[PDB]
């Protein structure tokens, strides 16, 4: 309740996120997440064990309810925050939709603008405040086993989706350079491997690693490999916060610690592991679910449970982490961001891309 009649921050393949540059208290220490560009009969039934959710008139209530009633059950309220729907004037959105641009990338602006056809939107806490913030999009930290992975593709079990992906990514000139990062070290649950992988991240950040100083981006994009001058540049900007060219071994170590310590990565890999069958498997259920033939036996309910659980792992595989630091002794909050319910149609796309990735990496040999 209130209706609206804000400075650029970030943007994934869904929302614009802007920060609050004003003096109002309900809005201070907040950020507003805006949509770019309300359930299929099949979605309603997949998510039907929660009526409030399946009843939703628009996404804002939807994500909000999803996160609160589907996810928070799984991750606890500590690192999660459901969001606050909030009214908006269509004219508001157009106004912003120009205040944007600029910092805005291009291959991105291309695909999507702001959805001027919502009058709703999400307000969230600005985990870049309380300061040095890290955001990790870890991606998937495990390997499959599922007896539904073809024989032809026996690498899906020995080489991570992320790693196989970088290759293709490359062929398509998304990234100029293979990433060092191995989501396995990170989800490996050991202090030693955590740090390996966060150095990996610093090293070549891409769209996984990002650092924020009083809300201001000082490392990260996605990006190409950290050229040594950016090193001194970044190590420079550190001068102050950290008492120590060592401020940057120490800082990574400081991240290593909070990530491993909070053990937030574990209470995550579990949800990611809800993908019990892998898309090669789960795709068959999807078609039965929707009423068509698996162009690639269990009761309707088990199939549904399966596709459903897949989509929740799917949420957890595409989320990001935020770690904040203050005051050597430091404070820190870890929070999850980007915990969206995935469209049921993505099942065809999920499988599409998987097919393509495993097929390309299989060639490479
Ligand atoms: N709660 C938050 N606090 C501070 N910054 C955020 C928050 N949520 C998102 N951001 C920034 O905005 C970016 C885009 O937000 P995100 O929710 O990931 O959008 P998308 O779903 O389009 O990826 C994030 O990667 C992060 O850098
Ligand atoms: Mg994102």
């Amino acid at each position: 309740e209130m209706i609206l009649e804000w400075i650029y921050r970030g943007e994934g393949g869904a929302n614009l996120v802007l920060a609050y540059a004003g003096s109002s208290p309900l809005f201070v220490g907040k950020v507003i997440r805006i949509q770019k560009a309300v359930l299929t009969s099949d979605e309603q039934h997949l998510w039907r064990e929660n009526n409030e959710l399946i009843s939703s008139p628009n996404k804002e209530v939807l994500e909000q309810r999803y996160v609160q009633n589907v996810i928070i059950p799984l991750l606890g309220p500590k690192h999660v925050d459901a969001g606050v729907r909030v009214s908006v004037s269509k004219e508001f959105l157009e106004c912003v939709d120009k205040k944007v641009t600029k910092q805005r990338p291009l291959w991105r602006v291309n695909a999507a603008n702001v959805d001027t056809s919502h009058d709703s939107a999400l307000i969230l806490n600005d985990h870049s405040l309380f300061c040095i913030s890290v955001e990790i999009k870890p991606k998937c930290g495990f390997l499959p086993t599922s007896r539904f992975i073809g024989k032809e593709n026996i690498l899906k079990t020995s080489v991570s989706r992320f790693k196989m992906h970088q290759l293709l990514k490359l062929e398509y000139i998304e990234i100029s350079e293979e990433s060092e990062y191995d989501p396995l070290d990170l989800f490996s649950g050991s202090k030693e491997r955590v740090l390996e992988a966060i150095k990996a991240l610093y090293s070549t950040p891409q769209n996984n690693f990002r650092v924020f100083l009083n809300g201001s981006l000082i490392l990260g994009g996605s990006t190409g490999r950290t050229s040594p001058e950016i090193g001194y540049a970044f190590e420079d900007a550190l001068k102050g916060f950290i008492q120590s060219g060592h401020r940057t071994e120490c800082f990574l170590q400081l991240v290593s610690d909070a990530v491993y310590g909070s053990g937030v990565l574990d209470r995550l890999l579990e949800i990611q592991k809800l993908d019990k069958l892998d898309i090669e498997g789960a795709i068959h259920c999807y078609y039965d679910i929707i009423n068509q033939p698996c162009p690639i036996a269990l009761p309707l309910d088990e199939s549904l449970k399966i596709v459903k659980e897949y989509l929740i792992a799917a949420t957890a595989k595409d989320c990001s982490i935020m770690i904040s630091f203050q005051s050597q002794t430091f404070d820190y909050k870890v929070h999850f961001i980007d915990l969206s319910l995935k469209p049921l149609k993505r099942m065809e796309s999920y499988y599409k891309l998987d097919k393509k990735i495993i097929s390309f990496y299989n060639r490479k040999q």
